[PDB]
C-alpha cells in the first residue's frame, strides 16, 4: 500500500521471493495480510542467519507488531521458532505492559503464545502485571483469553492471587458469559485445596446457578469433574425438585448430569422420584416424556437404570405408546422401548 517493493510483491511480481530481499521492509511486510504470510512461511524453514536479520528489524517495532491485526503472527511464530536470546528479548518488550496487552484483540493472542513457550518463572512474572485487575481481565472479551490460558500452564501456587481476587465474586461471574468459563478452568487446573473456598461458594447460589443460561454451565462441570462430596450437595438440591427443574430450559441440564454422573444410589433415587410421583390426573414421567427439555432427562434415565428399575420405567411408559407417538423425541423412547423386548 505504500512501498512499491510491497505493491509489487503484491501483484505476483516476484515468485522467487526472499527474506534476504525484504531488508529495510519487514515491518511492513509483517502489517500486510499477505506479507505476514509470506514471512511466517519462510521463518519456519529459515537459515538461523536468516531468522536473525528479520528478528532484528521486528524487535525495533516489537510492541506494535503486537498490537497489529497480522503483525502478531510474526511475534508468534518467534515465540514457536525462536533462540532463548529473541525468546527473552520479546518477552522485555512484553514486560510492563501485560495489562494492555492482554486487554487487547491481537496482543492477547501474543501473551497467550508467550505463556506457552517461556520459563515457569518467566510466566509466573508475566502473570503477576495482573494482581490488581484480575476482575477486570475475567471479564474482558480479550484478557479473558489471557486468564484461561494462564490458568491451564502456570504452576497453580502462582495462581493464588488469582483465586483469591474471586471472593464473594464467584455468582457474578459464574452467570457472566465469559467469566464463567474461568470458573471451569479454574476447578480443572487448580488444586482441591485452592478450589475449597469456589466451590463453598457455588454450594450457596445452586438454585439460581442451575437456572441462569450461564451458571448452569459450571454447575454441570461440578458434576462432571468434582469429588463426590461436592456432586452429593448439588445432588440433594435437585431432589424433591427433579419433575419442575426437568423442564426448566436450563436446569434440564444439570438434572441430566446427576442422573448421568452421580453416585449409583443418587441416581436410583431421582429414578425413583419420577417413577412414584403423580401429576395431575396423570403420571410424572408422562409430563416429562413429552416435554422438549424434560424427555432427554427419560432417555438418560433408561440408559443409567439397572434392570430392576428399567423394568419399572418400561411398564410406567407402556400404557401410552399410542400417545406417545405424537413426539419424535418419542422415536428414541421407543427404540430402547422395542430393544428391550426380544
Amino acid at each position: 500500500g505504500r512501498s512499491r517493493l510491497l505493491e509489487d510483491f503484491r501483484n505476483n511480481r516476484f515468485p522467487n521471493l526472499q527474506l534476504r530481499d525484504l531488508i529495510g521492509h519487514i515491518v511492513e511486510f509483517s502489517q500486510d495480510q499477505h506479507g505476514s504470510r509470506f514471512i511466517q512461511q519462510k521463518l519456519e524453514r529459515a537459515t538461523p542467519a536468516e531468522r536473525q536479520i528479520v528478528f532484528n528489524e521486528i524487535l525495533q517495532a516489537a510492541y506494535q507488531l503486537m498490537t497489529d491485526v497480522f503483525g502478531n503472527y510474526v511475534i508468534q511464530k518467534f515465540f514457536e521458532f525462536g533462540s532463548l536470546d529473541q525468546k527473552l528479548a520479546l518477552a522485555t518488550r512484553i514486560r510492563g505492559h501485560v495489562l494492555p496487552l492482554a486487554l487487547q484483540m491481537y496482543g492477547c493472542r501474543v501473551i497467550q503464545k508467550a505463556l506457552e513457550s517461556i520459563s515457569s518463572d518467566q510466566q509466573s512474572e508475566m502473570v503477576k502485571e495482573l494482581d490488581g485487575h484480575v476482575l477486570k481481565c475475567v471479564k474482558d472479551q480479550n484478557g479473558n483469553h489471557v486468564v484461561q490460558k494462564c490458568i491451564e500452564c502456570v504452576q497453580p501456587q502462582s495462581l493464588q492471587f488469582i483465586i483469591d481476587a474471586f471472593k464473594g465474586q464467584v455468582f457474578v461471574l459464574s452467570t457472566h458469559p465469559y467469566g464463567c468459563r474461568v470458573i471451569q478452568r479454574i476447578l480443572e487446573h487448580c488444586t482441591a485445596e485452592q478450589t475449597l473456598p469456589i466451590l463453598e461458594e457455588l454450594h450457596q447460589h445452586t438454585e439460581q446457578l442451575v437456572q441462569d443460561q450461564y451458571g448452569n454451565y459450571v454447575i454441570q462441570h461440578v458434576l462432571e469433574h468434582g469429588r463426590p462430596e461436592d456432586k452429593s450437595k448439588i445432588v440433594s438440591e435437585i431432589r424433591g425438585k427433579v419433575l419442575a427443574l426437568s423442564q426448566h430450559k436450563f436446569a434440564s441440564n444439570v438434572v441430566e448430569k446427576c442422573v448421568t454422573h452421580a453416585s449409583r444410589a443418587e441416581r436410583a433415587l431421582l429414578i425413583d422420584e419420577v417413577c412414584c410421583q403423580n401429576d395431575g390426573p396423570h403420571s410424572a414421567l408422562y409430563t416429562m416424556m413429552k416435554d422438549q427439555y424434560a424427555n432427554y432427562v427419560v432417555q438418560k434415565m433408561i440408559d443409567m437404570a439397572e434392570p430392576a428399575q428399567r423394568k419399572i420405567i418400561m411398564h410406567k411408559i407402556r400404557p401410552h405408546i399410542t400417545t406417545l407417538r405424537k413426539y419424535t423425541y418419542g422415536k428414541h423412547i421407543l427404540a430402547k422401548l422395542e430393544k428391550y423386548y426380544l
